[PDB]
């Protein structure tokens, strides 16, 4: 077997990798209650590989940041008890992991918080209905409730405290969610930031909330723990922004600073992550898109030191394994990304023959 790219060691941080490929934050809504379950001990580590990178799925730092059902959070002594099982799996296997903490901000429903509260966000602008993973049911989303300008440090706060959970877990890092239209990503992006005080208008306004949290992050549980994901280019969930790459780089740029163990950057639908890794200093990894070629490509053309997969991570159990030996892959099954059965389209995708 020839030497790839992919499979090529690497230093992030405090960490000694083994290879590239890292396992991307995936929601897979079998968190029964809010609680992570003993399903997904076997599914990590039956992704776990020595020295391989795993970023968990989205983890809700608190109540107001629930907009979906069975997702796992880690606000409670419950749920880090529950997580430990799960971190003890992936280390026996000594894989690094990260837990990846959310709040959706507007995007949620009042059914889904506490005594029927409105979700916060930077604006007060809601969302419009959308189609689920299914394709039969209708998503409907409650009108937002304007953060006020002091409630906000109350909510870097829970970033915070979420971030300390996720030590006590066990987890050997956090990755902030900064993407995809959540409550960070909503007050970055200008087509929903409208606010006039200090956390809204400029540029630089817009970051300081996502900015506030690294730093109190950072603060708590040491930089060199702390990861970071962003889509400057993404219009997921209504939040998309006039200048993406001015954005994106003066979110790298500002983050240089901090030293971060990684920056997680999501690929476009031009549009270039190349000048963000330019201006970054540190760890910087891709997202979005990628096969086997794709990789070591962006690998070898100096674009990234880690490369994300997603929906091929999650049909291929040893991706890594896969990818040193070019094995074929398994196909992945979208229709049970979602779904919420304990096995099927979770742990039985099969591992080479
Ligand atoms: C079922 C599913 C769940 C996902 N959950 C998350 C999540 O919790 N957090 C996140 O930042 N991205 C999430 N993503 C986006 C992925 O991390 C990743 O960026 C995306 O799959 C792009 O890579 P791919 O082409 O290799 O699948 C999810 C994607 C899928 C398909």
């Amino acid at each position: 077997v020839d030497k790839i790219p992919l499979m090529s060691p690497c230093k992030m941080g405090k960490f000694e990798l083994c290879h590239r490929v890292v396992l991307a934050p995936l929601t897979r809504q079998r968190s029964y209650g809010y609680i992570p379950q003993p399903h997904a001990i076997l599914h990590y580590s039956q992704r776990s590989t020595n020295g391989g990178l795993l970023i968990g799925e989205a983890t809700v730092i608190s109540e107001t940041g629930i907009g979906y059902k069975d997702v796992p959070g880690i606000w409670t002594k419950e749920q880090v008890e529950a997580w430990k099982p799960i971190v003890d799996a992936v280390h026996a296997k000594g894989g690094i992991f990260f837990c990846q903490i959310w709040h959706v901000g507007r995007v949620s429903n009042k059914d889904f918080q506490p005594n029927g509260e409105d979700p916060i966000s930077c604006t007060d602008r809601g969302l419009t209905p959308q189609i689920m993973s299914n394709g039969i049911d209708i998503a409907h989303f409650t009108r937002p409730r304007r953060l006020t300008t002091d409630e906000i440090p109350q909510i870097v706060n829970e970033f915070r405290v979420a971030a300390r959970n996720a030590i006590e877990a066990g987890f050997d890092g956090v990755e902030i969610h900064g993407a995809h239209g959540y409550l960070i990503d909503q007050f970055m992006k200008d087509q929903v930031n409208d606010r006039s005080d200090k956390y809204g208008g400029s540029l630089e306004n817009r970051c300081r909330f996502a900015l506030e949290i690294v730093e109190a992050v950072a603060n708590e549980i040491g930089s060199d723990r702390v990861g970071i994901r962003i889509s400057p280019f993404a219009h997921y969930n209504e939040a998309g922004d006039t200048n993406p790459t001015a954005l994106g780089l003066y979110m790298v740029e500002s983050l240089n600073k901090y030293d971060l163990a990684y920056c997680h950057v999501v690929e476009p639908r031009t549009e270039s992550l190349v000048p963000m890794r330019k201006a970054y200093k540190g760890t910087f990894i891709v997202a979005g898109g990628y096969d086997r070629e794709d990789g070591n490509r962006a690998l070898i053309e100096d674009r990234a030191d880690l490369v994300a997969y997603g929906r091929l991570f999650i049909s291929n159990p040893d991706l890594p394994k896969r990818f040193e030996l070019n094995a074929p892959l398994n196909k992945y099954n979208r229709d049970t990304f979602y779904t919420s059965d304990p096995i099927v389209g979770y742990t039985d995708y099969p591992f080479l023959e």
